[PDB]
């Protein structure tokens, strides 16, 4: 009754996937392969349902690209500018997701002709993705120095050097090896493993692990 | 072929919900509707709206804080995105939250008569409708997290404030008491902090330092507090 001499509008959704690999932070793009901006790189997508939450959506549209569940996901903002989308009014919500580059169906991604890109070797995106990208980093950033999300970009085990490089890739900036392994040590969360991360014959490094319970007992993760 | 590419999807409500702020001997506000209309009429409500063809979300924000208090070039911040289904029992709305900071010694009263809204203390607020009290909450953590990297909070002083007026602000922002003589030295520092030749007069036996923010200065180089 009360709200009907309101407009209602298109709520699109958009993703921000950031991956890691080999030191470099990289973003899970569309080549589109489907009209309007076919040929154009974009963002992954999709629209709010009726069956569903705006979070939802989020999860959902992830899930149609990648395969995954239950991903380390935040909401990045509102994006509501009139001519943002020149084909039709629509504002789009987008969310940033954590994964691990080694692990999404594969099948999927292909199907939709998406692609990994270095997040500093971006095409051009169509659209206000560029804005959001920027927006969707910054936030990473300022939220990986306090909160330990940046585990949710790496396998279960790891090792300090593929720590300390995720953090100079989040940060753009070498960090002291030295005085990076001494946070780590007296981080207790931080669990080291009797397995080792074996490249190849003449390689290995030892294997850590992230305790999430031993975590929140005391979550006093600050690097 | 993309014909039905827009058209295939449903269309939603689109809320805009403001979280007020106003700071007053001490103490921080929301400015808050008791409604005076229907739905939740009788209610707690904070300050909605929704967007309109026409304008931008950013636009609606400030359309509807102008429309409770006559404010323009008001300091605001996109809160979040609001979307759970049943959020609103009436209908479905997706609500775009926003907080805003204010001076509490300027604004259109009449505007905030015709609305029914009134200061309430953030600490002993009545129960809000529906999810407001998740806004809130949302809005205090990010408020609170950006007034102690940028100088959000003289937004919520007058243009001339004494150093008593600004600690009292920031032990309110932060719920806790700060140290006197440490404070003073963060400010002296700060050169985009200007002290006045000017004093605060509330009898003819109290008066106190007036300072001055100069954005000008402190954009020129940026803050911590």
């Amino acid at each position: 009754n009360y709200y009907s001499s309101n407009p209602t509008f298109y709520l699109g959704i958009d993703c921000i996937i950031f991956g890691f690999n080999e030191g470099e932070i990289s973003l899970l793009l569309l080549k589109r392969n489907f009209e309007p901006a076919m040929g154009e790189w974009s963002l992954m997508g999709g629209f709010v349902q009726k069956d569903e939450s705006v979070d939802d959506a989020a999860k959902r549209v992830l899930a149609e690209l990648t395969g995954l569940e239950n991903v380390y996901m935040e909401q990045v903002g509102a994006f509501g500018a009139i001519d943002r989308d020149p084909g039709e009014r629509v504002v789009s919500i987008a969310y940033y997701a954590l994964i691990n580059i080694n692990e999404y169906d594969r099948e999927l991604v292909q199907k939709h002709n998406a692609y990994w890109v270095n997040i500093n070797e971006l095409p051009a995106l169509i659209f206000d993705h560029p804005e959001m990208v920027d927006k969707a980093r910054e936030m990473m950033k300022q939220k990986a120095s306090v909160e330990p999300i940046g585990f949710n970009l790496l396998p279960k085990l790891f090792t300090l050097s593929q720590l300390q490089s995720l953090y100079e890739a989040i940060y753009g900036e070498p960090m002291d090896k030295r005085n990076f392994r001494k946070r780590v040590a007296e981080m207790d969360f931080i669990e080291k493993t009797d397995k080792i991360d074996k490249l190849g014959s003449k390689r290995g490094a030892a294997l850590y692990k992230f305790n999430g319970k031993a975590y929140r007992k005391d979550p006093k993760f600050k690097l």
